[PDB]
């Protein structure tokens, strides 16, 4: 299916690429410097609503600053670079955590798929795609170890507070 | 079908976000950061195809005769919460008898290498035996898409091959001659 290879191309081609160097990359961040939380959070809204920038979705998520880059040579591209996001979750006027954060961009690509005629897919069928792409997303990190505990799956439906969304999880520890 | 959304993934997540922004990229690095005495980079992104699947990381290692020469200068914007995400490409020298016979923008199609892990990962369901259809499907979606996007499919070539010794650089070469 459409999503079953899109969350196995993002987890082959992003995730278990950027996920192992991760934590000493927010150590870094923290040790320079409350500490950003450990984890990459993954947004993932059902509706595959991407947008580029978060305090648009919700003024209590705040840009803090870019965590350093990682580069690796990667498919003939020398030194291509990961550059990742921090922000600050604001509850009532309060910081109430930090968190690197982003959405799972091939979401995005469900989205457009239902747009364009040409990709022959639906509307009616996005949001099971949407889902599937995030139960297989789960399935495969439930055995690459090392990747599961560096992320956290935000998974959600807006009938809405997207820091709230985020703090539930990063209060689960 | 997993290539098909790979596809039209590769297109909507990366070649509509760098192309209409790369030309004007070669122009300054051939204005600017390209050594003086020597030829203009291509125009185009050559992206290269292997129906095998094998993705490697150091193209020179795939062919001696694909000599690196320098990074394009980044394209920065902000995708997805990513602030000024980073879109770093690089720019090859192709030898031939031991001569410059051209200079171009060049990496691998990376879901590829998605389809190649998929045909060995037993949780994937994806038979080994289904790697060459699916690379095939990648590569003529691929060009389907990009024939409905002008401004995209003259601004990338798409190099799709199959090995019997090869000559990675001759097969470029003959698309940059085209
Ligand atoms: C190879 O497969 C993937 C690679 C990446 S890299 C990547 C990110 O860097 C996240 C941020 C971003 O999307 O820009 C996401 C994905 C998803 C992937 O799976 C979906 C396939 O469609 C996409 C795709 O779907 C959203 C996004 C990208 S970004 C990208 C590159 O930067 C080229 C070099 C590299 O692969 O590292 C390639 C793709 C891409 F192929």
């Amino acid at each position: 299916s459409v999503a079953h290879g899109l969350a196995w191309s993002y987890y082959i081609g992003y995730l278990r690429l950027i996920l192992p160097e991760l934590q000493a990359r927010i150590r870094t961040y923290n040790q320079h410097y409350g500490a950003v939380s450990q984890r990459l959070y993954i947004l993932l809204p059902l509706d595959c609503g991407v947008p580029d920038n978060l305090s648009m979705a919700d003024p209590n998520i705040r840009f803090l600053d870019k965590l350093p880059q990682q580069t690796a040579d990667r498919a003939g591209i020398k030194d291509r670079v990961y550059s990742n996001s921090i922000y600050e979750l604001l509850e009532n006027g309060q910081r109430a955590g930090t968190c690197v954060l982003e959405y799972a961009t091939p979401l995005q690509t469900l989205f457009a798929m239902s747009q364009y005629s040409q990709a022959g897919f639906s509307r009616e069928d996005r949001l099971e795609q949407a889902k599937l792409f995030c139960q297989t997303l789960e399935d495969i990190l439930a055995d690459a170890p090392e990747s599961q505990n560096n992320c956290r799956l935000i998974a959600y439906q807006e009938p809405f507070s997207l820091s709230q969304e985020v703090l539930r999880h990063l209060r689960q520890e």
